[PDB]
């Protein structure tokens, strides 16, 4: 299909609000939350046959995940999580769930207005990162 043509491309972030609150409900240590809320990274988000890879760039942590629709992966996150994730498309919001340790956190992406919002939430605490296409 083409359902995923339109998140394709590289993505840089322009915005971002409550990335802090989110990090610290992760455990993320102060000094860390300090330095990854001045990076602005960048995204890129590519397909190669049936396997989506998602590429996470900044001038502190790199990342990369590569997964198929629907199909249950192991990732190890930025702040070092080993999770067992799960990523799905419907309504053209690419849906990002990781499960560890018996709890779960969302990262979900949609293009609206001619920005890709990416929401994170675990629990309570929800941040919206707005990136834009270069
Ligand atoms: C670049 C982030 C460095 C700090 C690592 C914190 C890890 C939090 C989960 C990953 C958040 C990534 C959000 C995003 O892609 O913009
Ligand atoms: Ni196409």
């Amino acid at each position: 299909s083409h359902m995923v043509d339109a998140f394709l491309g590289t993505w840089k972030l322009v915005d971002s609000k409550n990335f802090d609150d989110y990090m610290k409900s992760l455990g993320v240590g102060f000094a860390t939350r300090q330095v990854a809320s001045m990076t602005k990274p960048t995204t890129i988000i590519e397909k190669n046959g049936d396997i989506l890879t998602l590429k996470t760039h900044s001038t502190f942590k790199n990342t990369e995940i590569s997964f198929k629709l629907g199909v249950e992966f192991d990732e190890t996150t930025a702040d070092d999580r080993k999770v067992k994730s799960i990523v799905t498309l419907d309504g053209g919001k690419l849906v990002h769930l990781q499960k560890w340790d018996g709890q779960e956190t969302t990262l979900v992406r949609e293009l609206i207005d001619g920005k890709l919002i990416l929401t994170l939430t675990h629990g309570t605490a929800v941040c919206t990162r707005t990136y834009e296409k270069e």
